[PDB]
C-alpha cells in the first residue's frame, strides 16, 4: 500500500531526553516553507478570517469527503454499539485478514471537541490495519456541547473496559488526532488511576495537549515559526484562525462547572507522567498547536517514558487522513503500523 | 477542510454566466472523476432496468449519509394546509433564523419516488450556513397522484408561506425530477400573481420529460470523453434514457400531455417573469444539455442566470456530501444565494 513513496533523509536527534525525528517535505528543503500540496489548500488565507461562534456552521465544515481507498476489501469495517459503566458507544470496527492476538487500537477522531465524524479517518485506519493485521476501534464518542467533557472521557473508559473484560491479555494502543487524541489521553489517565495497565502506548497526530491556553503566551507565539516571505501572511492568518478555534472549541467542550486547565482537560498540566504509556507524536511543522505538543512531549521525557517526536516539514493541521493528498499522511500509517507489530 | 483550492472557468454564452469546475486541477474534461467512476464499474456491460413499481421505489432511496450538524439544525415533520391540499414538510430550522427569506425544497425521485430524507443533511448544511429556514417538501407522488398533484401541493406551500409572512422571500429549489414539479409549481404562482419568489436553485432539472430521445438533448456525442471510459458512458446514459420513458410515463396521466409547459418548463412560452436562477449539473449527466437549453431561454427573457457545471461528474450527486467535494460546493453555492 505504499509504494510510490519519496526516499526522505530525515534528521534524528534527541532533545531533553525526546527522539525527536525532522522528517523534509522532500530533500532540497530542511524547513521554513509549507510543502507545496498544503500550499495549494491554504489560498483562502491570503485574507483574514473571522470563525464565527455558531454550532452548525462550525460542525458543517468537518466532514471529509470520501478519500480514495487503496485497501478495499482487505480489511472489513463494520459498525456496532459496546455498553459498559451503563454507557452506549457506537465503534466502527475494522478487522482485517489474519489477525493478531490481543494487540487492539483505540482510535478518536478529531473534530475540536464538538465535532467531525470517525468516517473522516476510516481510510487511513484500513491502511494501518491492513499493515499490521491488527483489529481497530474507530470511534463514534461522545461530542460537546450537547456531551460536554467529561462524556466523551467516559466513553473511552467504557471501550477501555470492555476491551479488558473481553480478553485478560489485549494490549491496548490509544490513539487520535487533534481534540480526539485530547479525549482519549484524559481516559487513558483515568483508565490508569484506576489501576488498569494494559493500555501500553499513545499514538498522537497533532494533539490539543492545553485548549485556551494563554494565546500572548509562548505555546502561541508565532515566532516559533520561521517562514519565507512569500507565506508569512497566509500562515499568520492560518494561525489566527486556530486561535481563534482554539477559544471557541474550548467553551463548547468545558461546561460552566468545569476548567479548561484541569489535568484531564489538559494533560500538559498533569501533575505527574511516571504512568503515561510510551508515547509517539506526529505533527506539522506550522501547525498552531505544535508547541503545545513539544512541550508535552518534553515532561513525559522527564518523567522517563520513552517518547518519539516526529515532525513533518511543511505541513499543517489536520493532515494524516488524507492519504490520498500527502507523503506525509502515509507515512503517518506507516509509523502507526510499525508501532502496533 | 484540506481542500486544493479548485480554479474554475468563468464566461458568459448568450447571457449565461457559465462556471466549469474541473473535479481537480489536472484534468479539465472529458473523464470521469475517479470517485464518481469507481460507482459506475456495473456500467461497462448495459444496466438492467427492473420496470416495476416496488423496485423502481426501491432504487430511488439513497442509503445513509454521515451528518455532521447533527442536533445544531432541528429537524421535524409539520403537516400544512392550503387549498385543501395537506402536505408533510420536512422542516429544518437552524440557530438564529434570518427573517422572511425561506428555502422550499422537492427532492428528486423520477416523478414516482424518494423522499425526504434523501437529502436531508445536504439541506441541514444549507441551514447551518444560511441561517434560513427551509422546508424539505413530502410531495405527491406519482401514479397515485400524478401530475398535477406535485404541482398543487407545491402551490399550497407557496400560498401557506404567503400568508404566514406577507414579506416572506421564496427561493424554491430540488434535483432532478423535483426541480422539475417545483418549477412548475414557481410558474403556476407566478400566473395567479404572486411575486414572492424571488430566486431559483436548481439541482440537475429535468426540464424536458421524455424529450426527444434522437433528437439534441439526448445525443451521446454532446459528452466527448476518453476512450476507456466510453462505454460506461454509453451504457450509463441508455439507462436514463430508459428511466426517461418509464418515468413520464407514470407521471403523465393520458389526458395530459409531456411536452406541455407545466410538464416541460423548458418548453415555456415565455420566460420573463422566471426568478433569477442558479443551475447546478455534471458534465456527465444526462440531462444537462437540456438544463443548459433552459438556461439560453431564460437569459434571453433577460434573466439573471447561472450554470455550474461540475466536470466529471453524473446524476444525482448533491445528497452525497460525505462522497463528493462537489456535493459539499452546492450546499455552500445555495449557502451563498441565500443570506
Amino acid at each position: 500500500y505504499f509504494q510510490g513513496m519519496p526516499t526522505i533523509n530525515s534528521i534524528q536527534t534527541t532533545v531533553n531526553g525526546v527522539v525527536k525525528i525532522v522528517k523534509p517535505f522532500n530533500n532540497d528543503i530542511a524547513g521554513e516553507q509549507f510543502d507545496p500540496h498544503v500550499l495549494q489548500t491554504l489560498t483562502a488565507f491570503k485574507q483574514p478570517a473571522i470563525l464565527e461562534n455558531d454550532l452548525a456552521a462550525l460542525r458543517s465544515g468537518s466532514l471529509t469527503p470520501a478519500i480514495a481507498d487503496p485497501v478495499g476489501d482487505a480489511v472489513t469495517v463494520q459498525s456496532r454499539n459496546i455498553t459498559a459503566l451503563n454507557r452506549t458507544v457506537s465503534v466502527e470496527w475494522l478487522t482485517p485478514q489474519n489477525v493478531i492476538n490481543h494487540t487492539v487500537l483505540v482510535y478518536f477522531h478529531g473534530g475540536a471537541f464538538y465535532g467531525g465524524v470517525p468516517g473522516n479517518n476510516t481510510v487511513l485506519l484500513k491502511l494501518v490495519a491492513a499493515k499490521s493485521h491488527c483489529e481497530i476501534l474507530n470511534v463514534d464518542y461522545s461530542l460537546a456541547p450537547e456531551a460536554p467533557a467529561p462524556a466523551g472521557i467516559l466513553d473511552g473508559l467504557a471501550i477501555f473496559q470492555y476491551l479488558e473484560q473481553r480478553d485478560a491479555e489485549t494490549m491496548i494502543t490509544v490513539a487520535g488526532d487533534s481534540a480526539g487524541a485530547n479525549v482519549i489521553m484524559a481516559a487513558t489517565n483515568l483508565n490508569q488511576q484506576l489501576g488498569s495497565n494494559r493500555i501500553n502506548q499513545q499514538l498522537l497526530l497533532y494533539p490539543v495537549t492545553a485548549p485556551n491556553a494563554d494565546h500572548a503566551g509562548p505555546l502561541w507565539d508565532l515566532a516559533a515559526f520561521p517562514i519565507i516571505d512569500s507565506q508569512r501572511a497566509i500562515l499568520t492568518n492560518y494561525h489566527d484562525l486556530f486561535r481563534q478555534l482554539d477559544s471557541i472549541m474550548t467553551d463548547y467542550y468545558v461546561p460552566e462547572n468545569f476548567d479548561s486547565h484541569s489535568p484531564l482537560i489538559s494533560p500538559l498540566h498533569q501533575e505527574n507522567f511516571t504512568m503515561t504509556p510510551p508515547t509517539t507524536i506526529m505533527v506539522g511543522e506550522f501547525d498552531p498547536f505544535r508547541p503545545q505538543a513539544w512541550a508535552y512531549a518534553q515532561r513525559l521525557a522527564a518523567a522517563d517514558t520513552a517518547t518519539t517526536f516526529i515532525q513533518y516539514q511543511g505541513l499543517n493541521h489536520a493532515f494524516a487522513p488524507l492519504v490520498d493528498q500527502y507523503w506525509q499522511s502515509q507515512d503517518v500509517a506507516q509509523v502507526m503500523a510499525a508501532a502496533l507489530i
